[PDB]
Order: C-alpha cells, then structure tokens, then sequence
C-alpha cells in the first residue's frame, strides 16, 4: 500500500493535499509505533520479517512522501515540522534497533542485514536532502 501513495505538487489545494498527507501523517507515526511495538515481541520470524519489509517501507518514504515535504512546504510548513520531529525520534529509535539486529549475530538475517543498512544510509541522507 505505501508504493502505491504518490506524491502530488506544490500547487495542490490543501484539502487533497491534507487527505493524502494526513495518510503519511498516520503512516509514519504508524511506523514510529511499529517500532515501538518491537520492544515487547520476540520469535526471530518477527524481526526477520521487519528487516524485510520495513526497508521497502522506509525506500517508500524516501520516493514518495519526502517529496511532499519538498511541494507543500511555503504555505503548511509547522504540520511537515510536527511530523518531521515525529520521525526523528523513530530515527534515534531504529539506530537502537539496528543495534539490536546487529547484536544476536543470525545468519539467516545477516544476508539482509547490510543491505537494509545501507537503505539505512539512504534513508538518513534522503531526510537530510528533504529537508533541505
């Protein structure tokens, strides 16, 4: 479902730029909540399958909704700041988890591992570039 949200324009009105928005708005602090919920949950399968996928979420961060932090910036600039200081936290966040993934040493993980990690990379360097 996240492939599939595309980023409009800048000169989009702000009603479907706020209903599509409001969408990333709950996505990402959907995400921020999702790694939350790591914390308490075990049984490898589970962080096997968030090193899995939440990568291709994070790569549809960067393609699509940053993109709108870049169109609808001059005129809606405190919601995309509210929402930025909603991601920084999960980023502080998913360095400890990238921590943790490192830690237990699995060798089933470890193909995914550096490849997430350099989507890692990537996704810090796109929010930086966005922000901008």
């Amino acid at each position: 479902t996240v492939k599939k949200i595309e980023p409009g324009t800048a000169a989009d009105s702000q009603q479907i730029h706020e209903e599509k928005l409001l969408y990333w708005n709950m996505a990402v602090r959907d995400f921020s909540i999702l790694i939350n919920l790591i914390k308490v949950f075990d049984s490898h399968p589970v962080l096997h399958v968030c090193l899995k996928y939440g990568r291709l979420f994070v790569e549809a961060f960067l393609k699509q909704c940053m993109p709108l932090l870049d169109f609808s910036f001059r005129k809606h600039r405190e919601d995309v700041l509210s929402l930025l200081e909603t991601f920084q936290l999960d980023t502080r966040l998913l360095h400890h988890l990238c921590g943790h993934s490192k830690i237990h040493q699995d060798t089933r993980l470890t193909q995914h591992v550096p490849l997430l990690k350099k989507t890692l990379e990537l996704l810090v360097c796109r929010v930086k570039a966005m922000l901008t």
